[PDB]
């Protein structure tokens, strides 16, 4: 049962572990640690929740990749072009029960109630930004950002409301999260998308990011073209793109400066903030 | 947030509720009301606890068709050919943790752990079937009997647990349910060979091992007639090969043989339970396929 249960997981695990050891930035794990300088979380819980993160982070790409028909992640083929969808929706699936597994052994009875709330955001997250591809209909900024709130700060909820868990800290660290979740998301797509290929790309395909969310709705005929698009549905600044996304991301790089220091400073929170700033400056 | 979070969930559940109303047997239904001979569950936890299962198990089906690339289910289109594989992933991962919500309203210390672990053996089975036929390794009749265990009777015992969770019964079912889950699993294997009419009303217009293919590969290890059949007709042309080829190696017969043994055992095994007569009613009428 040892030699053939450590074989099974191996082989579950194959698309998983390839994305895993692709160069990235862990930044679910320098978060974490950063947000300990005010919760101060056991060092044991917090590899847990560490952990349970980034394995549900990892899982949760491999699906986005899928969903979005997405051909890179971190500069290599993505998971489902080497090893199939079915194995990689079968990877990734099977490491969210694992995470599932690995909350438990926090042995808090909250844990799960937590787990079980994040993950039904992440997925009212992903399902909204899928139905809005599929259908061409161009979410508003404001659509936007609600729908990063649950896709990508659901995950970051997640970590800092285990941590909260194990913590007295009790300052609300919802304003300064939600700002973060933004930053990280609107960063990513700067990231993506800053070098007219890619950019153009999305446009014809659908795919909705900061971007093209703002050069999509800078047209004067955007309003009659989403609603012709909308009306298919059970749907409701003068500036180039790149530059409007980089004066968004100094916006909330200052904004989270702000809200940390409400929070009495934290010097490794800070740093990570402004290493991460230098991508749009 | 009240009447969009409404719109929301009905855009993430459609392609499962177009998958509840394909036709289906709803034998764990079945199943869990035999069991509930000896648990007894009170009737509050019952239907929350076959809501979870039914849940599950479509959720899991929706993947299953992505998973193997089905084109139908019961002859009409799979969800995914109508809603993209994009939406449908998201919708049964979506139904997963509906599903964990739910069981947080059973409110039992041990539910989330019973299914934590049928959902890790569920995934386990499932991906032993993939990894098998993506890198072309036939498996063995033993590994193919543990792989069916995780992946057909993962749900099964998920129910069965849960049940247990809250009845007075506590014997062990397990080697039953282990019992039934061979069963159903090699009865559907010889079915879907054997028989025009089971293939005709489940895998109407449909072309993946199954327990008399492994039969015959590993019974005449050095002959390819499995794959070079598999590799040729129209499905009915190649199935009827495949057909004379498992009657010709004595894999139809070795088969009933298999099945006779597990309805045997099943009876044993009821009856050391104290018996069930609706359980063993369902078994006589399934056992009549190999008869
Ligand atoms: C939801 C989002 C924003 C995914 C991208 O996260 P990262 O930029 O952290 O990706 P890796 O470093 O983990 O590759
Ligand atoms: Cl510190």
């Amino acid at each position: 049962m040892e030699k053939t249960q450590e074989t099974v997981q191996r082989i579950l695990l194959e698309p998983y572990k390839y994305l895993l050891q692709l160069p990235g930035k862990q930044v679910r794990t320098k978060l974490s640690q950063a947000f300990n300088h005010w919760l101060k979380v056991p060092e044991d819980k917090l590899q847990i929740i560490i952990e349970v993160t980034e394995m549900l982070h990892n899982a949760s790409l491999l699906i986005d990749d899928i969903e979005d028909n997405s051909k890179l992640r971190r500069g290599f083929p993505v998971a489902h072009s080497i090893y199939g969808i079915p194995s990689v929706i079968n990877s990734a699936n099977y490491v969210y029960f694992l995470g599932l597994e690995k909350v438990l052994t926090l042995d808090h009875p909250d844990a799960v109630k937590l787990f079980t709330r994040q993950l039904l955001e992440l997925h009212q997250g992903q399902g909204l930004d899928i139905y809005w591809r599929d259908n061409y209909t161009c979410p508003t900024e404001e659509e936007y950002k609600a729908m990063v709130l649950q896709k990508t700060g659901g995950l970051f909820g997640l970590a800092v409301g285990l941590m909260q868990l194990f913590s007295d800290y009790k300052e609300d660290l919802k304003p300064l999260l939600n700002t973060l979740g933004l930053f990280f998301q609107i960063r990513d797509d700067y990231a993506n998308l800053h070098s007219n290929k890619s950019f153009c790309e999305d446009l014809t395909e659908g795919k909705f990011s900061f971007p093209t969310i703002h050069a999509i709705w800078s047209r004067p005929e955007s309003t009659q073209v989403q609603n012709i698009l909308r009306q298919r549905t059970e749907n409701i600044e003068d500036v180039g793109s790149f530059e409007y996304t980089r004066n968004t991301l100094k916006e909330l790089e200052a904004k989270a400066y702000k809200q940390i220091d409400a929070r009495g400073g934290n010097p490794e929170l800070v740093a990570l903030v402004k290493h991460l700033s230098k991508m749009f400056k």
